């Protein structure tokens, strides 16, 4: 299960870089 | 807009802690 945390991690990192850059 | 972007935050957030939960 070590993919799958670095995966989701990932994933919720760039739907916040989009919520942040949205803030342009 | 700004709500969509805050909305997408909290998702990356939710997201992200399921992550960190999953190690």
């Amino acid at each position: 299960s070590w993919e799958a945390g670095v995966i989701l991690i990932a994933l919720g990192v760039f739907v916040l870089y989009l919520g942040v850059k949205l803030l342009k």
